[PDB]
């Protein structure tokens, strides 16, 4: 049986610059680094970067695939301004969300809502969906 | 401050067969379904599938980007055998020292890379501190 999330690994083109992004902009706590890998604690999640210099990274911009992290409604504005302050690549009852990318186009989200919030909205607005809970 | 993981969302080309993959092979608990999306509990994580037509998905098999989920050492052979039984696209792992703990790498129907891993971050840091002198610790 799958017991929980273990780790998130991102392929990056420049470990040095990507480390700066995750550490200095998202506040990830660096644990180890070499020339080709870095590990972080980001919101209690084991984050790993592995440098891959020469792989194709053209198609990633087309996919809605992403990982959302939790922030407070209280820190929403503060995050938005900090990301804007840092020339971060921000993308344009659902609750609030900021979408952005790291340096290699990996889509990330800061979200203030819960699974319960989203289920309740869908029960009200979209009762034509199938609900199992 | 980032408080923790909120959800993981995959873009899928055929949501019907991606639902069967996550539900019937990985044992994700399905919560919601429409023609365009599906929500699961997988290992206490909010997992979302979003159907997207005509996105190019050929480059993804070249990237090491992936998400790893925890299984028990006790369940490792049963997981492996189960993914084999269901003709899952199991990938050739990297080379593995005993201290790296154990892993099964595979993809879903859209080539997203997944890992079943039996170790902790603590185990890896412990392995690397003893075996990896080209590494910096903090
Ligand atoms: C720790 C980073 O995911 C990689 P591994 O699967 O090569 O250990
Ligand atoms: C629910 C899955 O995250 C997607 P959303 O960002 O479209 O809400
Ligand atoms: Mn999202
Ligand atoms: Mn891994």
């Amino acid at each position: 049986m799958i017991k929980g999330i273990n780790h998130i690994t991102y392929s990056v083109s420049n470990i040095a610059k990507s480390i700066e992004f995750y550490r200095d902009i998202l506040g990830a706590d660096i644990l180890v680094e070499s020339e080709t890998l870095a590990y972080f604690n980001l919101g209690g999640i084991w984050l790993a970067l592995n440098e891959e210099k020469n792989i194709p990274r053209s198609e990633i911009k087309y996919s809605y695939t992403h990982i959302a992290f939790t922030i407070s409604d209280n820190d929403f504005e503060d995050w938005y301004n900090w990301l804007k302050e840092n020339e971060v690549n921000i993308l344009e009852r659902d609750k609030k969300s900021i979408y952005f990318t790291d340096l290699d186009g990996h889509k990330l989200e800061l979200h203030t809502g819960s699974l319960e919030d989203r289920l309740s909205y869908y029960k009200e607005a979209k009762p034509h969906m199938n609900f199992y809970i």
